């Protein structure tokens, strides 16, 4: 049934975890709400806003004062369990813990680890290079991530094989595995380096976040755990789907493969339009006051669900937005791949440098590249949209 304060031309049945032909086309399936009204109200998952045009999902997006960032989701009780840090909080909080988090995260650290990112991205192409094909989603975009986490907290080398076999629970999750035991479970495999870490500082990602004070005062365990666990998870499915996502246009864009490789000075500024291209985050929010916006009033105790794609790709927000092209002068923080205002994605810096290295390895290690002939690419939605394959084929 629809609230009073819904007015009926606003309400669809539009369900955020499985878009109509999402396994097509994530954009062009979140696209269809383009033409309709710039909020809508859907009943699927047990009633919300969906924000469906630019200027309202960048608004409401950056209204950290009145849609707090508590709930996490539209499906109850994730966020109670979750309790992530900073992710979940608001206000005075938020800033106190976010303010660690982006120190560790700054710069002059992603620089510092660009090499040994490299390194990783690079051993794991070689590996695949040899046989002429692949299912890009399973075989790189869903591992490099974890690898790429273990060396952000330096792990013994040694210990690696281990690390990344208990790591595969977390980077796919299966079922039917439930909330508190997936949150238990990655609690479980990061309390040993937490552990490590705390006793005795190194200058890894966790070390230097851990060895600063929140408020003036130190960690708590607990909050320790909390915010390690939305670094592991921050960093894992978001990363998998813009690999994936900047693979698949390579192989259907053989000219900008072909450019790339003739203008390796171009990687970054392709990294930047490639990410603003093809954002898959959504992200929910729930009302603690009225928000009047695009005519109708969010009330207190309402959910929100904010769909980056909306702005980046709403012709109405950018010009020829589906054009990758390198004349727009764009600044990142200017679209809502990494969301916009005090939440900003911390890892965005890191995020830039993973995409970039993996163009120079891909591109400089592997030669020309193209998707099978007999084997579809499929994606999937939910909060976080990906490929779900991608089969490749080269001449090795
Ligand atoms: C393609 C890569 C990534 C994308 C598209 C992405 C996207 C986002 C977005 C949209 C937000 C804002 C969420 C909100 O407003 O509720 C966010 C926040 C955040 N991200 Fe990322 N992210 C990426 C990579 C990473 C990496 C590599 C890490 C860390 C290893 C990370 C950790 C975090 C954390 C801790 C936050 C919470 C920041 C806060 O609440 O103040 N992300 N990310
Ligand atoms: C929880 C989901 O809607 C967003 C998670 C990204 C921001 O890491």
């Amino acid at each position: 049934m629809i609230p009073a304060h819904v007015p009926a031309d606003r309400v669809v049945d539009f369900d955020i975890f499985n878009p109509p032909g999402v396994e097509q086309d994530y954009f062009a399936a979140w696209k269809t709400l383009l033409d309709g009204p710039g909020l809508v109200w859907s009943t699927a998952n047990g009633g919300h806003w969906i924000a469906a045009r630019g200027d309202v999902v960048r608004e409401l997006w950056g209204d950290a004062e009145r849609l707090s960032s508590q709930c996490l989701a539209v499906t109850p009780g994730l966020g109670k369990v979750m309790q992530f840090i900073p992710l979940q909080q608001d206000g005075a909080e938020h800033k106190a813990f976010r303010t660690p988090v982006m120190k560790g995260l700054a710069s002059r650290f992603v620089v510092a680890l660009e090499p040994k990112v490299q390194a990783v991205a690079r051993k794991l192409m070689e590996s695949l290079r040899p046989r002429g094909s692949c299912d890009f989603v399973s075989d790189f975009a869903e591992i490099l991530p974890l690898n790429i986490f273990l060396t952000l907290i330096d792990v013994p080398l040694e210990d690696r094989p281990r690390l990344r076999q208990l790591g595969v629970q977390l980077t796919r999750p299966d079922g039917s595995m439930t909330v508190e035991q997936l949150k238990q479970a990655a609690d479980d495999y990061l309390w040993p380096f937490i552990e490590k870490r705390m006793a005795q500082p190194g200058d890894d990602l966790f070390s230097r976040i851990l060895s600063e004070p929140v408020g003036g005062r130190p960690w708590t365990v607990d909050e320790a755990r909390r915010m390690c666990r939305n670094l592991l998870f921050g960093g894992l499915d978001t990363v998998a789907a813009m690999i994936g996502m900047v693979a698949l246009h390579l192989a259907r864009h053989p000219e900008d493969q072909r450019l790339l490789r003739e203008r390796p000075d171009l990687i970054p500024a392709a990294a930047d339009e490639l990410m603003r291209r093809y954002p898959t985050v959504a992200v929910s929010r729930n009302a603690v006051a009225d928000v009047d916006a695009d005519g109708v009033t969010i009330r207190k105790g309402d959910l929100v669900y904010l769909p980056s794609v909306l702005h980046n790709l709403d012709p109405a927000s950018f010009e020829a937005p589906e054009e990758v092209r390198f004349d727009r002068g764009l600044a990142p923080i200017r679209h809502t791949t990494m969301g916009v205002g005090a939440h900003r994605c911390v890892g965005a810096g890191l995020a830039r440098m993973e995409v970039i290295v993996f163009l120079r390895e891909w591109l400089g290690g592997m030669p020309e590249f193209a998707l099978a002939p007999d084997k579809a690419v499929t994606m999937k939605g939910g909060n976080v949209g990906a490929c779900t394959a991608l089969p490749l084929v080269w001449r090795a």
